[PDB]
């Protein structure tokens, strides 16, 4: 099973079918893309952070719209769509900063706020998964592990890939993000079909 095939499968459903904006999830080599922004970077393709931040912003807007369409209010966090500087807020810790954007440079010179934000977002994606799967044999294709901040290539390599940048490689981080976008694409197909 290839992630590209999983995306095609979802695109087949989507083509046979309404939202305020359009959210087109696809692939470009090793990258997952959303509305043409690459969500990742590679040693050989140093995607600018403005583009990564924009991809995050569209991803947040998508999950926000999916949750609003379903009547789902997330636990633990709320999404704050804010263009290319989108973020979450913790519902229990008003202090906590959870930016889904970063500026350039080296992981070394950063705190963990962006990484915490991405794990909080994966928590929300997993909550969405539980709602679409409730009751149907339907399942989003890639298992998510919120405790560890990882996504599994279920039925592919079987490996688990971190959504955090710290202690990770750019190629594995990009893979995790691409599996996450595939899950959201499947979610959009299911939501567009069942609502």
């Amino acid at each position: 099973k290839s992630v590209e095939n999983q995306m095609r499968y979802a695109q087949t459903q989507l083509d046979k079918l309404v939202f305020n904006a359009t959210f087109h999830i696809w692939h470009s080599g090793q990258f997952g893309t959303i509305n043409n922004f690459r969500l990742g970077r590679l040693p050989s393709v140093p995607v600018e952070w403005n583009e990564i931040n924009a991809a995050w912003g569209q991803t947040v807007l998508l999950l926000h719209a999916l949750a609003n369409k379903m009547g789902l209010k997330f636990q633990r966090y709320r999404l704050v769509p804010y263009g290319n500087h989108s973020y979450l807020e913790s519902l229990t810790d008003k202090s906590k900063e959870l930016p889904l954007y970063c500026s350039g440079g080296l992981r070394f010179f950063w705190d963990n706020k962006f990484d915490h934000a991405m794990v909080a977002f994966l928590d929300c994606v997993q909550q969405f998964k539980e709602e679409v799967e409730k009751g149907t044999r339907f399942c989003l294709p890639y298992r998510m592990d919120v405790e560890k901040g990882k996504i599994e290539d279920t039925g592919g390599s079987g490996g688990s890939y971190s959504i955090k940048t710290q202690f990770n490689s750019e190629e594995q981080w990009t893979k995790a993000l691409k599996f996450m976008l595939t899950n959201l694409k499947w979610g959009l197909a299911w939501v567009s079909s069942q609502f």
